[PDB]
C-alpha cells in the first residue's frame, strides 16, 4: 500500500545525503525521523549502544524545546543537521574523524539553538535579560542553548548516552559545549583567523587542529541556507528578516540601541544577503576547500550563483529607488 | 557595639586586623566604612542607606558554610582596602578600578554552597549543567552579584551612568571570574609576561594586575597573624573534609589533597604556601617592594612553623604505626 509519511521512502533516503535536499517539503514527523535515520546510517547507534527508543524520544524532546520563531526554530535545526550529514558524506568525514567526533558534531548541531527565544545576544545584554545576568554578557544563548540541551540528556528516558562510559560522555560533553559555544557569530573573526593560522600547516593528528576544524564545520552548517539551491534557500532570507525586524521594532520601543543591518526601514533582502555572502560565507567556505577541494563545486558554486544573483538584484532595486527620485 | 571606636577604624586599615572579633553587623559597619573613607560614596554618589541595605543583602545571601561565609567575604575585601593603603593604589587606578576592586572583593563567593567546583562537574550538578562546566561557582557569584544590584532598594549604582555601569559590570565580572583557581598558572602566566615591561597605562596591564590583587586577597589568609590566621585552617579543612566525605559515598573521584585520612593542617598549608602564596607575592613585590616586608615575611614565618608543626606530626605517626 501506501506508507504513512514518517515511513521514509529510498528516494528521500538517497537524496537526504546530499546539500539539494530540500527542507521546506517536510512536517516535523517526518523530519524527526529523518534525523532519527542519520544516527543509524552514521553507525552512532551501533557504536554508541544507543537505544533506538531512547533516540526517539530524545528526538521529540529535542523538538519540543525548539520555540515557534521564524528563523530559529526546529527546521532551522534540522537544515543545519541536515548539512552536517551531507558535509560528512561529501568530504568522507569518516575518514577523518572518530566515531566520536562524527557524534559531537551531529549531536551539537541538532542542539545547537535550543529555546532560542527570537531575540539575539545583544537585545539580551542591552535589556539587562535574566539571561545575560545569569550568564554574565559572555554567550548568553549560546550557553543556555547548551544547558537545555544537556538538561534533556540528564532525563534518563531522553539520554541517548546512556550506555557511553562516564569518559566518553566527559570527552563528548567537553566536544559538544565547544562546538555550539563557537556558532556565536561575535566570535566569527576570531575563530576563523586560529583556524586559518593552523591551515598554514594542518596536521590532522593535532587535536587542537581537528577541535578548530569542528568549530568550522559547525558553523559552516550553521549559517549554510545559501549553500542550498536558490528555491530552497530564498524562503529563509524572509524569515530571518521576519525575526529581526522584530527584535529591532521592540529595540525602538523600549529605547535601545538599534543596528543598522537589522533596521526594518533600512534593511531589503538583497542588502541582508550580500556582504554576509561575500565576507562571511564565501572565505570561510574557501578555507574548508583547502581540506576538502571537492567543497567548491558543491558549495561555494551555489554561492558564487546567489552573490551574483543579490548583487543584480541590488541594482534593480537601486535603479528602481532612483527612477521614483529624478 | 554597633558603632565602631576610632581604634577599630584605624586597625581596620591593617592587615594585622583581627577579623575574628567581630559579629555580622560590625563587620557591615567596618564595610560601610570604607566605601566611605575610599571616596566611593562620593566619587559615584552612592545613596548612603543603599549602601547599608545593599551590605544587609550581600550578607543575606552568603551562606553558613565553615569556610566560604561571610566572614570570608569580609576577610577579602579588608585585605583588599589594607593593600589600597599599603600600595598606595589610589595613585595608580582610577576610582571606577578601586569600585571594582572592592565590589568584587565583597561578591565574589556570593551564594557559594560548600562543595567547589570539581564536584559540581564530577556529580553533574544543576550549577555545572548551567554553566557548562565553565567555572560554574564563579559565574554563579557574579550572576547573584548582579541580581541583587538589579534590585533598586539595593542598586548602590543606581547613580551612576549606563556607561560607568557597563564598565563597572565587565569590570567585576572579570576580577570574579579570575578568583577560580583552576586558572592560577595561566593568569600567572600571563601576568609575569607583562612583568617583563610593565606599563600601568596599558590597560590589559592593568585588568591582569588587578586579577592578581583579587587574587591576593582571596587566598590571602595567611598573611595575617598566626592567631588570627590558624583558625581559618581549620575551617578549611572542615568544608573541605565535608566534600570528600561526599564524594566518596556517592563514588566519585577524592583528591588526595582533601582527603581526610591523608590531610593535617600542616601539609595543608606548608605546599600551598610554598608554591601558590609566596610566588604571586613576589611578583606582586616587584610592583610594590613595601608588600615584602608587611606580607612575605609572615608567609616566611608560617611556612617555618608549619614545617616545625610537621616534624611532630610525623613524630607522633611513628609512636602510632603497627
Ligand atoms: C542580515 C543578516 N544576514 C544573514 N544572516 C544569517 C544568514 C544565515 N544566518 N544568519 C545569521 C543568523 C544569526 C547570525 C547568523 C543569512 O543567510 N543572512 C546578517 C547577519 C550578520 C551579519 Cl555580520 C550580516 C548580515
Ligand atoms: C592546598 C589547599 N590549601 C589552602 N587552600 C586555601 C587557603 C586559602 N584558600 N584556599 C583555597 C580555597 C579555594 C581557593 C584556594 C589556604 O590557606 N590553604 C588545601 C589543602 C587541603 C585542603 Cl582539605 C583544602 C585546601
Ligand atoms: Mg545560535
Ligand atoms: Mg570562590
Ligand atoms: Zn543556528
Ligand atoms: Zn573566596
Amino acid at each position: 500500500p501506501t506508507y504513512p509519511k514518517y515511513l521514509l521512502s529510498p528516494e528521500t533516503i538517497e537524496a537526504l545525503r546530499k546539500p539539494t535536499f530540500d527542507v521546506w517539503l517536510w512536517e516535523p514527523n517526518e523530519m524527526l525521523s529523518c534525523l532519527e535515520h542519520m544516527y543509524h546510517d552514521l553507525g552512532l547507534v551501533r557504536d554508541f549502544s544507543i537505544n533506538p527508543v531512547t533516540l526517539r524520544r530524545w528526538l521529540f524532546c529535542v523538538h519540543d524545546n525548539y520555540r515557534n520563531n521564524p528563523f530559529h526554530n526546529f527546521r532551522h535545526c534540522f537544515c543545519v543537521a541536515q548539512m552536517m550529514y551531507s558535509m560528512v558524506w561529501l568530504c568522507s568525514l569518516q575518514e577523518k574523524f572518530s566515531q566520536t567526533d562524527i557524534l559531537i558534531l551531529m549531536t551539537a548541531a541538532i542542539c545547537h539553538d535550543l529555546d532560542h527565544p527570537g531575540y539575539n545576544n545583544t537585545y539580551q545584554i542591552n535589556a539587562r535579560t535574566e539571561l545575560a545576568v545569569r550568564y554574565n554578557d559572555i554567550s548568553p544563548l549560546e550557553n543556555h542553548h547548551c544547558a537545555v540541551a544537556f538538561q534533556i540528556l540528564a532525563e534518563p528516558e531522553c539520554n541517548i548516552f546512556s550506555n557511553i562510559p562516564p569518559d566518553g560522555f566527559k570527552q563528548i560533553r567537553q566536544g559538544m559545549i565547544t562546538l555550539i559555544l563557537a556558532t556565536d557569530m561575535a566570535r566569527h573573526a576570531e575563530i576563523m583567523d586560529s583556524f586559518k593560522e593552523k591551515m598554514e600547516n594542518f596536521d590532522y593528528s593535532n587535536e587542537e587542529h581537528m577541535t578548530l576544524l569542528k568549530m568550522i564545520l559547525i558553523k559552516c552548517c550553521d549559517i549554510s541556507n545559501e549553500v542550498r539551491p536558490m528555491e530552497v534557500a530564498e524562503p529563509w532570507v524572509d524569515c530571518l528578516l521576519e525575526e529581526y525586524f522584530m527584535q529591532s521594532d521592540r529595540e525602538k520601543s523600549e529605547g535601545l540601541p538599534v543596528a543598522p543591518f537589522m533596521d526594518r526601514d533600512k534593511v531589503t533582502k538583497a542588502t541582508a544577503q550580500i556582504g554576509f555572502i561575500k565576507f562571511v560565507l564565501i572565505p570561510m567556505f574557501e578555507t574548508v576547500t583547502k581540506l576538502f577541494p571537492m567543497v567548491e563545486e558543491i558549495m561555494l558554486q551555489p554561492l558564487w550563483e546567489s552573490r551574483d544573483r543579490y548583487e543584480e538584484l541590488k541594482r534593480i532595486d537601486d535603479a528602481m529607488k532612483e527612477l521614483q527620485k529624478k
